[PDB]
């Protein structure tokens, strides 16, 4: 249940304070949330929206925006960008 993130995602996690390069999925989600907070990508007035266009996160998602009410695009990105070790 350890995952290794592809390099661009790893860079994002480190930017949010993560250390090392092996993580649990729980850790990955924690640090991604923290990244969104530190980079000010959330909408303060519409707190379901993340505006990730023009950030590396948007590049990974292939999106300008996503809603936390629909985790599908984020989870699809994570499936593609995480390597699960035995
Ligand atoms: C002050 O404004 C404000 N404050 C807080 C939020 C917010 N809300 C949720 C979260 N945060 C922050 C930690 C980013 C986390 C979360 C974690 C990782 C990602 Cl990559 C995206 C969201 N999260 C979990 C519970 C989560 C779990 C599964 C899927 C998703 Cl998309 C999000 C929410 O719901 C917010 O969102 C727009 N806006």
């Amino acid at each position: 249940n350890q995952v290794r993130p592809k390099l661009p995602l790893l860079k994002i996690l480190h930017a949010a304070g993560a250390q090392g390069e092996m993580f649990t999925v729980k850790e990955v989600m924690h640090y991604l949330g923290q990244y969104i907070m530190v980079k000010q990508l959330y909408d303060q007035q519409e707190q379901h929206m993340v505006y990730c266009g023009g950030d590396l996160l948007g590049e990974l998602l292939g999106r300008q925006s996503f809603s936390v009410k629909d985790p599908s695009p984020l989870y699809d990105m994570l499936r593609k960008n995480l390597v699960t070790l035995a």
